[PDB]
């Protein structure tokens, strides 16, 4: 079973214990660690943070302790305009130039592959995304002729039905990618004012519209569209989403006035690291949707939808019963990497939980 774990560059700038460097990653925890977000300049892959070259090296040395550990660099991200991606992929001239610049880069810095995080291709993009994957993979195969292990190629894909139908030719790209990560944790819609969970596992036998907004449906669909189970990786969140209640109503459907207040170390409205959530739980009321099998907590006018050890193990068993390739954990830097916030002195509580399920068979 694969365990793809993402590490984000900007997590180094968090204050105090919030600060996280590759240094803090247990080399034996995941099977693959993806460095989050390389960039593109003059149609060529390129760094983003001033010291990425140093962190790259720091991350790739973990391989010294664990020979089997594989690493990848991800291109794109949210702070990366989708238009920018779209523009590079539409013109075969800029596309080939981008493709050609990748192998030398990865090879220089010690990565074993590239991860595409084109965050949401549009209806006019489907054709070009296919071209990108097809030609990139071809370049990788060609480069291996030089007698070196072929570079891996994966992609982070949306889990919303509409999003999928609009910009992805799944049957096509599935056959060229080494693995596909399902962003199965952006199900609640940032668009409207209502309390709701972003990573439901199941549909929930209690609300008709938007049955397409849960992990189970997303997986079943990808499988229907032609993606082999042995290439699908289900995404599991290590963070939680916060909202500021607009009323004393805490139950499902409760009105929302906006995002929850920022966290002491995360400093971003609507988001909270799992270690921040561990501190938040103190004096909070904990609830759990039985149908979706995910929890939430409330304290004051703050409503938080998150994932704990049990919801995470739950998702992991699901993943196994459907025989997928494995799990993908978004942000190791959002988990309790120090292991000093969430009671139990365990390091990487959430990611470990997933690993435990995947390893007992």
């Amino acid at each position: 079973y694969k365990l793809i774990c993402y590490y984000t560059s900007w997590s180094q700038y968090r204050e105090g214990d919030g600060s996280c460097f590759p240094d803090a990653i247990d080399p034996f925890l995941c099977t693959h660690v993806i460095y989050s977000f390389a960039n593109i300049s003059n149609n060529e892959i390129d760094t983003w943070e001033w010291n990425d070259v140093t962190l790259y090296d720091t991350l790739n040395t973990l391989k010294n302790r664990n020979p089997k550990l594989k690493t990848l660099l991800s291109v794109g991200g949210w702070n990366f305009g989708p238009e920018r991606f779209s523009k590079i992929a539409s013109k075969t001239q800029s596309r080939r130039t981008f493709i050609k610049s990748v192998p030398p880069f990865l090879r220089t810095h010690g990565f074993d592959g590239l991860d595409l995080a084109w965050l949401y291709p549009g209806r006019r993009d489907k054709r070009h995304l296919t071209a990108l994957v097809k030609e990139m993979k071809a370049e990788f195969a060609r480069e291996a002729q030089a007698g070196t292990e072929r570079l891996l190629l994966s992609a982070a894909v949306s889990a919303g039905k509409i999003a999928i139908d609009r910009g992805y030719d799944i049957a096509q790209i599935s056959r060229h990618l080494d693995f596909i990560s399902l962003l199965t944790y952006d199900f609640h819609g940032a668009w409207r004012q209502t309390v709701g969970h972003h990573s439901p596992l199941f549909r929930g036998n209690s609300d008709a519209s938007s049955r397409f907004s849960n992990a189970d449906y997303a997986v079943s669909y990808m499988l229907r569209l032609g993606a082999p189970a042995n290439k699908l990786v289900m995404g599991i969140p290590t963070f939680g989403r916060s909202f500021t209640l607009a009323s004393s109503k805490t139950d499902v459907g409760a009105p929302i006035s906006g995002p929850g207040i920022p966290g002491r170390f995360t400093k971003e409205k609507g988001i909270l690291a799992y270690y921040e959530i561990c501190d938040f739980l103190h004096g909070a009321t904990t609830h759990r949707f039985r149908d979706q099998q995910v929890p939430y907590a409330t304290k004051g006018n703050q409503w938080v939808a998150y994932d704990d050890q049990e919801s995470v193990k739950n998702k992991a068993r699901y993943l196994k019963n459907r025989q997928l390739a494995g799990a993908m954990v978004w942000a190791l830097d959002l988990d309790d990497f120090r292991g000093t916030f969430c009671g139990q002195n365990l390091t990487f509580p959430l990611t470990s939980a997933v690993k435990d399920v995947l390893a007992r068979v």
